[PDB]
């Protein structure tokens, strides 16, 4: 019931009790581990509400005060009456910060408590949503000195009036299937790019076309909006040693901003809650650039490097992978756009786990996601045992809206 | 119940039914996943079901399930259990058992090779000198002058738990580690405690950076005894780099034969506490882990110094750069001296093919993603993108406590 995790590099042992609070389920059983699987009413809502308010009031040293009991009373009456309830601002901010704090897949959580929360619960239309989103983009970008932020749209009611951003991230590049048979741009986005075109978007049909936003307010049909280009900070990718690197025509955007997740606070569901921080270098250079199903650029880069591509054992892929990642970091740094390398990010996360173990009794962490997709064992997280479990408030996956929406 | 895994690079979806045959527990529950935890005296009582389940698997594998040979074997094992409290495996069952323990090892990326395993039956062994002789033969057979062949040697099984056969070494071939008075370490820091045990048992340490450890062998629950593997049997590879001529001057070498000697092999409820097995290296095991772990030889700094990379900021990726160079060197050296090795691209690609084949013919392949994904360049190997299901089948290889922790000294 008290659980130990060990770091095998430093022998530091932490004891986890926080897991006992865990409410939701992992996918695993005693007979099978699902650790590497990507995705494993009035009566329901009041316990969820209570458990939330309990931790909130405990967090401000007012557990079992009249302020606590009164709020529990007030939310209880409101659920009884309206079948839902409204969060105070203070609760909303707390709930959102803790959803990040509880995100077991997130290596960047040392920053969890510095999150700007934009309350957009008063929003009613897609134009409104566009406005809120542009303000978020500009605030978070901050001319390259990025700041973490979340914007929170109205909460699900009867589920026929959902707010949704259809984009997977606020800023992403278009993907186009060609006569060729090959793919121009980002193949991850082929489908969404066709939904946009099917909606009216004037596709430039280039390699790096910023997607339009497709915003759904109140369960209505989503509408297209172009983000003002002046608000989309992009970085040309060059190498501090290879002159020819720039000839590849690579660029990426500065602001990673997830928009397809569902934020759950005290039983309430926020289906539109775009959030943003900044990139770890490997996200772009390893995954965006080198995944076979992504821009998949390793062959061209190795070619330009004149490596022996005959045998896998020359480690030409590995050589090219490193150079590509050196260049991503160098470019962002040169242009003063916030980025973190995998060494610094993972070091910070170890320090964050130590803080959490001490202050909170644990830190849910998903090793499969936390370990960077290159140089795993030369980062300290590789050698760190982690316990994974689900705490609320949380960010959750939800199905892509086009499968759901009724046109 | 049927369970699906998806490869996210290829969209290939596989369906697992094999997981239904799993008995042992994982460590996980519906409320916690323990997938990254490194580690999450039998009665007649528990023994006959374990024997029966094993013999049913064995007789099904040879397409003789329910035959008279099958039934007579069950009866004969049953009788032997109640009469002697244990039972002996036939040679064929032992072979089948050892191969399947490898087939079932969810953390092993090399399982495409599981059915090519030379099994040496050492159950007639009685003394530590006997064990040394068995182990020398295994090393010479497996080494095969560079052209490595997989093998396991299997000493007598546990009886009362007070007469265990054990190899004290963690690997048959491993380098010594020495803690210096100034607190630095000479040789391999991982083997310090074991090296100290050897010295105290009477080993004369050469005290260099790559001293091959002596074997410390325990027969029949007796105090262990020291033996030196004949040096002519220990194939080693000097490490050099194909382009960097200063690399040789780092003075690095490694041994060619990886041979795990501290695991327990469980077959039909029987426990083989000494079962050294060997195959060959994937390059990253040496170039990433043995050379570049901070707690191991830790050569990253010295390598990047010689490469004159910018070491002033981690964001130069000087570590990542030196890491690739060291791994090229390891593969280059082995291939040049014609000593079997596999790179992590080739090994992971073969594993995916093995895995698909296993789902097809067997109904599943238990796999531990934390361990299967290589410790460098994770996502440019196909396994990173492969969903996997981890569960425990028997026969199996299991961890056991270090014997210096449990042994009753005779003196
Ligand atoms: C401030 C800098 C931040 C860094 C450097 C960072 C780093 C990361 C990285 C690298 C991932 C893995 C992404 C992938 O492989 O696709 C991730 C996952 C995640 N992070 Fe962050 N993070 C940051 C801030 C945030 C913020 C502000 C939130 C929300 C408030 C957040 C919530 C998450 C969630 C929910 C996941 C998992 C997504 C999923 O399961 O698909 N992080 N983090
Ligand atoms: C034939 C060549 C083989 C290759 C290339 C290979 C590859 C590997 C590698 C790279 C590991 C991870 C080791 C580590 O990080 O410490 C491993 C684990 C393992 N393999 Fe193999 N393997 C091979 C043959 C075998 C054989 C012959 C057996 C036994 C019959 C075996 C059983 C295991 C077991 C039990 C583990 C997990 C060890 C643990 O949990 O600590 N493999 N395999
Ligand atoms: N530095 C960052 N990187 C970052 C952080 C978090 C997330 C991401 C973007 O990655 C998300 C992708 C998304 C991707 O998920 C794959 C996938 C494919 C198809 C469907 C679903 N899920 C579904 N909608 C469902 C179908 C059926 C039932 S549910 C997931 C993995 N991963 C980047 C930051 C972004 C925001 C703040 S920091
Ligand atoms: N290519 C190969 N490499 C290979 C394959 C398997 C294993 C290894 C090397 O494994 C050694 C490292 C070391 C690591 O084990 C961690 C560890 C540390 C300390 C103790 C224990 N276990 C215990 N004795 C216990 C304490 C308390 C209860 S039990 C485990 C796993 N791993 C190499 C092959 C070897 C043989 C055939 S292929
Ligand atoms: C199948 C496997 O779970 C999948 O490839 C995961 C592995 N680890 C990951 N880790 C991160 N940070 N991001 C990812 O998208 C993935 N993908
Ligand atoms: C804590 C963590 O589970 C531990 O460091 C594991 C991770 N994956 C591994 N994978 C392999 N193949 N070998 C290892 O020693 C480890 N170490
Ligand atoms: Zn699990």
């Amino acid at each position: 019931r008290f659980l130990k995790v060990k770091n095998w590099e430093t022998d530091v042992v932490l004891t986890d009790t926080l897991h006992l609070k865990s409410t939701l389920e992992t996918g695993c059983t005693e007979h099978i581990c699902m650790g590497s699987i990507m995705l494993p009413t009035k009566d329901q809502l009041f316990p969820l509400a209570k458990e939330f308010l309990d931790q909130y009031y405990s967090s401000i040293k007012r557990f079992g005060s009249k302020a606590h009991m009164d709020r529990l009373e007030e939310v209880n009456k409101e659920i009884e009456s309206t079948s839902t309830y409204q969060l105070k601002d203070t609760e909303l901010i707390y709930g959102a910060k803790h959803a990040w704090r509880n995100a077991s897949r997130c290596v960047g959580r040392i920053q969890w408590s510095k999150l700007q929360v934009f309350d957009a619960r008063d929003c009613t239309t897609a134009h409104g949503m566009f406005n809120y989103i542009c303000n978020h983009v500009k605030y978070a970008t901050n001319k390259g000195n990025l700041r973490s932020a979340i914007t929170i749209f109205p909460q699900r009611t009867d589920g026929k009036h959902d707010f949704r951003v259809w984009n997977s991230q606020l800023i992403r590049y278009a993907g186009y299937k060609q006569p060729d048979g090959s793919t121009l741009g980002d193949p991850a986005n082929v489908q969404f790019t066709e939904i946009c075109i099917q909606q009216g978007w004037k596709a430039p049909r280039g390699r790096f076309d910023v997607l339009p936003l497709l915003l759904q307010a109140n369960g209505n049909d989503p509408e297209l909006f172009q983000i003002p280009p002046e608000l989309v900070l992009e970085v040309p990718i060059r190498h501090p040693k290879f002159d020819w690197f720039k000839d590849l025509g690579l660029k990426w955007y500065g602001l990673p901003a997830v928009s397809n997740m569902l934020l759950e606070i005290g039983g309430l569901e926020f289906s539109a809650c775009p959030f943003s921080g900044w990139y770890m270098g490997t996200e772009i250079g390893v995954r965006d650039y080198c995944d076979n199903s992504r821009y998949n650029i390793l062959e061209e880069v190795a070619k330009k490097m004149d490596l022996d591509m005959r045998k896998t054992s020359s480690l030409w892929k590995d050589q090219a992978l490193v150079e590509i990642n050196i260049a991503v970091l160098y470019s962002f740094q040169s242009d003063k756009v916030t980025i973190v390398d995998h060494h610094s990010a993972t070091e910070s996360f170890i320090k964050h786990m130590e803080n959490e173990y001490r202050c909170r009794g644990g830190c849910p962490a998903d090793w499969v996601w936390i370990v960077p997709p290159m140089s795993g064992s030369i980062t300290p997280v590789f050698h760190q045992e982690m316990l994974n479990y689900r705490l609320t408030p949380s960010f959750e996956y939800q199905p892509d809206p086009w499968n759901t929406h009724v046109w």
